[PDB]
């Protein structure tokens, strides 16, 4: 097929630096900083991961920042380059607000029915873009959701492109079968996070049973505050035959129709008088955003 004619960039350690630690997980450690290039009068906000140099996590880092580097949407993440260090860094913008399932939780008395409607649009808008590109992320989730602005998000961790069951589809389960259809599934179960403000799917319920309770026909609760109209699109997303859920260019279209009157499918309590940070009074010297910013 095509040939990948992506641009991977090579920066230097002294052109970026490190201000605070953000996350030091089991495969690393994530910084907020910022990227000064060259003499170009600009501080771009990024996050720098880093990882001992064991020859198989360098790979893996390098396979990601591969894939991250052969993307480019609005509703999908991008690697702004690589620092060869003597343990590799990969830079990326930074998403101020974390990952959408924290948020979802930490800002549920102010989350609106707008907010939840347009967050599904994009998710269905990266995802349909990934579709485009034939590139099944195969590990979507609320985690995986980055959000720039309470009104702009951002698919990542597609570096799949440990398994977490109950999100995935049933083909992927018993046979694993992972396809466009089968990210729909993990979709699906993204959009009852939110709904439910950051709920465990199936929980108490442990990963063995999953199997037989979607085989027998069980699914994922109603959110209290979703209408039929939107449940029966999660549920729609969760059949059996993958050829029967939905496609991501319908789920954009629903979500569209939807968010045009979001009270009329989303039924909040005081959701009128709710608003989340905003370009107003603050939200943010020479500081400019990844995606303002093209050489």
């Amino acid at each position: 097929e095509a040939p990948n004619q992506a641009l991977l960039r090579i920066l230097k350690e002294t052109e970026f630096k490190k201000i605070k630690v953000l996350g030091s997980g089991a495969f690393g450690t994530v910084y907020k900083g910022l990227w000064i290039p060259e003499g170009e009068k600009v501080k771009i906000p990024v996050a720098i991961k880093e990882l001992a140099t064991s020859p198989k996590a360098n790979k893996e880092i390098l396979d990601e920042a591969y894939v991250m580097a052969s993307v480019d949407n609005p509703h999908v993440c991008r690697l702004l380059g690589i620092c060869l260090t003597s343990t590799v860094q990969l830079i990326m913008q930074l998403m101020p607000f974390g990952c959408l399932l924290d948020y979802v939780r930490e800002h549920k008395d102010n989350i609106g029915s707008q907010y939840l409607l347009n967050w599904c649009v994009q998710i269905a808008k990266g995802m349909n873009y990934l579709e485009d590109r034939r590139l099944v992320h195969r590990d979507l989730a609320a985690r995986n959701v980055l959000v720039k602005t309470p009104q702009h998000v951002k698919i990542t961790d597609f570096g799949r492109a440990k398994v977490p069951i109950k999100w995935m589809a049933l083909e992927s389960i018993l046979h694993r079968i992972y396809t466009h259809q089968s990210d729909v599934w993990s979709y699906g179960v993204t959009v009852w996070e939110l709904m439910t403000f950051g709920s465990k799917p199936y929980d108490g319920i442990p990963a063995s049973e999953i199997s037989s309770i979607l085989e027998k026909g069980e699914r994922l609760p109603q959110p209290p505050i979703c209408t039929i109209d939107v449940y029966m699109i999660m549920v729609k997303c969760w059949m059996i035959d993958a050829d029967s859920r939905p496609k991501f260019r319908e789920l954009i279209i629903e979500f569209s129709k939807m968010a045009r009157d979001p009270q009329r499918y989303l039924v909040i309590q005081g959701d009128e008088r709710m608003h989340l940070p905003s370009p107003t009074d603050s939200n943010f010297d020479d500081v400019v955003d990844a995606d303002e910013y093209l050489i």
